[PDB]
């Protein structure tokens, strides 16, 4: 599959599924969820626990504007 770009007026934000994958061997931060894990989706949780927050949490990836939007 490809990845994908969420469309975020203030700047596409790209998720790159291979550095994930390979950064966060524990697969079930994502997969294997409850329901309700698409419609939830929303600027709340990217800057939350859903992106930026798993960022800061294992340490590493983008957590500033400019690193995750990029027009
Ligand atoms: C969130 C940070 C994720 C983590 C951690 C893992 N996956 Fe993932 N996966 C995630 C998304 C949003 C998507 C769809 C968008 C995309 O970029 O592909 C996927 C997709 C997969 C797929 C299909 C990919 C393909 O190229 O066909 C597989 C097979 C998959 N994910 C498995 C997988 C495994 C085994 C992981 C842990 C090692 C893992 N993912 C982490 C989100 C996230
Ligand atoms: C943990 C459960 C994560 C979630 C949820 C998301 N990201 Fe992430 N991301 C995570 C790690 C540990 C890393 C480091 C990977 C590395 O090898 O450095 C990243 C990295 C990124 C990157 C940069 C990829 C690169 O080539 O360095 C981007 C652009 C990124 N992450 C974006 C992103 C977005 C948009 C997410 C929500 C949709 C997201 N990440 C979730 C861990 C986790
Ligand atoms: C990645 C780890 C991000 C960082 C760091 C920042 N933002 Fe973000 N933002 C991110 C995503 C994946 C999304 C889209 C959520 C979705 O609905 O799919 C957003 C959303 C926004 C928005 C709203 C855009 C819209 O509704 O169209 C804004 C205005 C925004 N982000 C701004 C913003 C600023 C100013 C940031 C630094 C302070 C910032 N973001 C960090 C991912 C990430
Ligand atoms: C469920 C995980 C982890 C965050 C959490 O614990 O809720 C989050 C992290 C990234 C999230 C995805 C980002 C890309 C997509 C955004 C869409 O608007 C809704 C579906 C997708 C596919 C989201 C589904 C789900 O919401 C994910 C996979």
């Amino acid at each position: 599959a490809d990845d994908i770009v969420l469309k975020a007026k203030n700047g596409d934000t790209k998720f790159p599924h291979k550095a994930h994958q390979k950064a966060v061997p524990d697969c079930k931060k994502c997969h294997e969820k409850g329901p309700g894990k698409i419609e939830g989706f929303g600027k709340e949780m990217a800057h939350g626990k859903g992106c930026k927050g798993c960022h800061e949490e294992m340490k590493k990836g983008p957590t500033k504007c400019g690193e995750c939007h990029k027009k």
